[PDB]
């Protein structure tokens, strides 16, 4: 349904990871919640972890209003339990904040989200 | 004398020798790896700079911890150092931990700037 168009971006080709980033860059905070299992879990960089796409949506739709995240590299390795574990450094940006952000997905069998960690991260600078 | 662990993604062998002499307990040989002025920043512990406090501290903090790295990223940038952020676990007999490394090198490929940040361990 939704219009977000998905393309490979800094080497990402996870359809679940760039789906989570076109549909966060549009707004369509329910859509990203819906990636989640039921039981999945957000972790952002300065709360408690958010439990359920229901919460997860609402969280966005609160904090995450503006948001612009760029992935600027990214890589998924399966493990021997059939779960992925997918690795992205980039920017987020709002119109008075930035930050350097490291994001890290756990995908279950049917690639839902079992867990999103969002960390901030320095550049070189002294 | 001391066994890699490989990190899908990252080859770069001053990351690897990291990993590879802290579990090894061979701890001046990780301390070895900084730049003089490095400074290592562990979860419960402030900053420590330069190899000879590097090493010491190591030595009598990370006793028996073994660390498993899980993937990495790596980028430079324009002034040349590189920057890496490892995800992984460390963990003694007693103690775990998910753990995010995050690494800048300088131009030799020294560590100038190690940070130690913990992840969401309790999830489930």
């Amino acid at each position: 349904l939704p219009n977000i168009q998905i393309k490979s971006i800094a080497g990402i080709t996870e359809p679940t990871i760039l789906q989570y980033f076109a549909t966060l860059n549009a707004g369509e905070f329910a859509a990203t919640a819906a990636l989640f299992a039921v039981d999945g879990v957000m972790y952002p960089p300065f709360e408690s972890g958010i439990v359920g796409p229901d919460a997860i949506a609402a969280y966005l739709q609160q904090e995450a209003q503006g948001i612009k995240a760029e992935p600027q590299q990214g890589l998924a390795e399966t493990s021997e339990d059939g779960h992925t574990q997918v690795q992205v450094s980039g920017k987020a940006q709002t119109s008075w904040c930035g930050v350097n952000v490291l994001w890290l997905f756990t995908l279950n069998q049917e690639k839902q989200i079992i867990h999103t960690q969002i960390k901030l991260l320095a550049s070189p600078q002294e």
